[PDB]
């Protein structure tokens, strides 16, 4: 049978369409979950969904696995997680011209672009920022660059990818703050799907061991910049 | 109810007895699982067994949790694992004046000290080394000094704790090689009770988030040498 995966195909380098949106789904998490399914002897069925609906989609059983999910204690309480397969660091990104934002606590009463439905949007709302909801990271940085927002909280992976895809933009950005720790990212499943979870975990250990992980990782990321997760053991 | 934990208390800094081996059980993994247990409102019971029988006691229900277990494909097939909470890196350690051993493949036809019942012992046996079975990492280094053996494969965490405890012996040893990747380490449990695994994973994320992990880690390790696992997200 198929492996049903929910994702949003406008999040380079995680999940995005080739040939400038016209081609097949690709990206780091897409390749990785397809490799897990190949080794599981499974076809992958991708259900493209907006981020605001990814977790509700999982709840609704429209699909079985979500990619690139940050582990939180409330998500672990409510869902099953694979072993982490990557980590990101959350950054406070501002224009290089900004003067009054030097920390996360400074975002109170500032205008902040965050993706509707995300924990980062909730955090911005807890900070009593004024939210401008974006539909992906690209728009978040577009809103900042156009001066419609003062800042955005974004993980390092999509931000650095943005700088790679357009280095003229950027150099126009600066990182005002960053979380003290990086953040484990894993595949998220319905609670109780213990057998799929174990299978994914064993396949990911294999992928680490025979070098397939590093191959997928290096395809998309700068090792000197993006944090990976511990290897496995024979 | 009680959280029953199996360990062998002769492995500083993981699991060892205070007061030069005469007082209460202490250590990084010991402190961590106790903080996990307290936060789950469970009392903790420890049981000490030689390493070669730790997994047997798990299989036969004499205890529920093993600490400081390296994740392997075979183990993930047969047991449940918590999320990784530390990572070690396997070193090839020889005497400082040793000349004929530059890689793991050089261990064929050499004498090596390893702990019976461990994967490193099995690796040593598969390389066609000549095994001398030590009773812990401390003895493995002593066997190396006495020239009963010409090498020992040991993870970085206890090797560097030994350097911290006996700096003036450090000139007697050198690292001849090391694994290209580090290795995720987790709490290991019998297959089946997903509930306890999820609860441990949740509390370990909370331990990361409030600074407790860093506190326990820093009590025992040098962040400049020992690798950590990713943080969590709120």
């Amino acid at each position: 049978s198929a492996l049903r995966v929910g994702t949003d195909g406008i999040y380079p380098p995680h999940s995005f369409h080739a040939q400038d949106g016209r081609g097949e789904l690709t990206g780091f998490d897409i390749d990785l979950i397809k490799e897990v399914a190949h080794r599981l002897n499974l076809k992958v069925e991708f259900f493209e969904t907006a981020v605001s609906g990814l977790i509700t989609g999982l709840d609704t059983n429209r699909y079985d696995v979500l990619v690139n999910v940050a582990i939180t204690p409330e998500r672990q309480k409510k869902y099953d997680f694979s072993i982490p397969y990557i980590a990101h660091r959350v950054l406070l990104v501002v224009r290089s011209d900004q003067q009054d934002i030097r920390s996360f606590k400074d975002l109170t009463d500032k205008t902040v672009a965050q993706i509707l439905g995300t924990d980062l949007s909730r955090f911005a709302k807890e900070l009593k920022s004024h939210l401008v909801f974006s539909h992906n990271f690209e728009q978040s940085l577009q809103l900042l660059l156009s001066k419609r927002t003062d800042a955005t909280m974004i993980p390092d992976i999509p931000f650095f990818n943005f700088l790679e895809r357009r280095p003229h933009d950027g150099n126009l950005f600066k990182i005002a703050d960053r979380m003290k720790d990086n953040s484990a990212v894993a595949f998220m499943m319905r609670k109780g799907n213990n057998k799929l979870t174990r299978s994914i975990n064993e396949i990911l250990c294999a992928i680490h061991l025979d070098g397939t992980y590093k191959k997928i990782f290096d395809r998309y990321f700068d090792k000197n910049i993006i944090s990976s997760v511990p290897g496995c053991s024979s």
